[PDB]
């Protein structure tokens, strides 16, 4: 017990929050529904999460990651209630602004819990591949149900349901860690300038571009012309979740007989990432995509369960000991290609096609490992 009945309930917190966050992508267009006006809505929450995370970093650190994961709790409390009461542009538009803004909130406030609460060589590493499969199973396999439970049912019974969930959790917490019962850390503007945060902060903002641009423009490439059913839509996402928690494990197995090595891994991880995309195009036929997919997703594993905690591990070894604006940054790093994506990906890929644009990715993410390599002497910093 003690830390580890926090660390449930702080997965838990997560799993059901990346389950709003795409169980709704499919829900908008059936109201409103020239284009251009609905990209802006869809990208209403990551714009948030870079003009408030900045403005959060500094307030994290200062009263020890409770009264902030409690706050985001509750916005995000508040913006799921709303998600099932809304029919019109502007309330909808609302809601995921506030869906944004409980995110940027919450998550950041979980991921500098679960890293403080286990501070140690061994069991840090272990603990942040848990809350990344977690995270991985809200995200990438839930939808698939959500939206037949949705077809089923509708859009109010079961939102008010999962706010509800998320009241008992955070009701939970709240009686587990009591926050009202009777060190100066770096700001982020000079935090930045960091050689070795800088290069970690570029891996987690490339390693992000593929799934950011995939959707929404994978389905507009499915049925067109290739033999595409409804059930190989959405069922194309929910089998690539084995390849991400086998490469989770894997990179946690892998860091404790070598612990210099760090960077291997995420240099495979780009690698594996960067030739998946460049092998996403030309295969006529769904398990190649789906196999292209499942290599897609693994590789993103490698990078994330082996460059999280090594922002700890610099913020720990040449600055001040506390854990926060520095997952903040990772997270200003990780919502800047899920803001550019659906505003640019549909222009693209009606200019140069879905030929071309999946090239320079591969391309791009095949130019940041060499890269990943000025992070050779880390360890031996004293």
């Amino acid at each position: 017990r003690q830390r580890r009945l926090v660390l449930v309930i702080v997965c838990v917190a997560l799993l059901l929050d990346n389950m709003l966050y795409m169980v709704i992508v499919p829900i908008v267009p059936d109201y409103i529904a020239e284009d251009v006006k609905i990209g802006v809505l869809f990208a209403s929450k990551a714009i948030l999460q870079l003009l408030v995370n900045p403005l959060s970093g500094p307030f994290i650190d200062r009263m020890s990651y409770d009264v902030p994961l409690l706050i985001g709790l509750g916005v995000m409390f508040a913006s799921t209630v709303l998600f099932a009461f809304a029919e019109d542009y502007a309330t909808l538009f609302a809601a995921r602004s506030l869906q944004g803004l409980g995110s940027a909130f919450a998550d950041t406030s979980g991921i500098a819990m679960i890293a403080d609460k286990y501070p140690e060589e061994p069991e840090r590493s272990r603990a942040l591949g848990v809350a990344l499969a977690f995270i991985s199973f809200g995200s990438l396999v839930a939808p698939p149900f959500g939206g037949i439970l949705y077809e089923f049912a509708g859009k109010r019974v079961p939102f008010l349901v999962l706010a509800a969930v998320s009241l008992f959790d955070a009701l939970l917490l709240l009686a587990v860690a009591k926050p009202f019962s009777a060190p100066v850390g770096t700001p982020i503007h000079r935090l930045m300038l960091d050689p070795y945060i800088a290069v970690v902060a570029g891996a987690l903002t490339t390693c992000n571009i593929p799934l950011a641009f995939l959707e929404p423009t994978i389905a507009t490439w499915m049925k067109h012309t290739m033999a595409a059913s409804e059930w190989e839509m959405g069922m194309a996402w929910l089998p690539a979740f084995v390849p991400h928690v086998l490469g989770v494990y894997l990179t946690v197995r892998l860091a404790a007989r070598y612990p210099h090595l760090q960077w291997l891994y995420g240099a495979l991880g780009l690698a594996v990432i960067g030739a998946s995309s460049c092998i996403v195009p030309a295969c006529r036929s769904f398990a190649p995509l789906v196999v292209s997919l499942c290599g897609l997703c693994f590789g993103i594993a490698l990078v994330d369960t082996a460059l999280l905690p090594t922002l700890a591990f610099l913020v720990d070894v040449r600055h001040v000991s506390v854990y926060g604006s520095v997952y903040a940054i990772a997270d200003i790093s990780y919502s800047v290609a899920y803001a550019l994506g659906p505003i640019v990906a549909g222009h693209i890929v009606h200019s140069l096609g879905f030929e071309q644009l999946s090239l320079g990715m591969g391309l791009a993410n095949l130019l940041y490992a060499p890269v990943l390599l000025l992070l050779r002497n880390v360890g031996l910093l004293t």
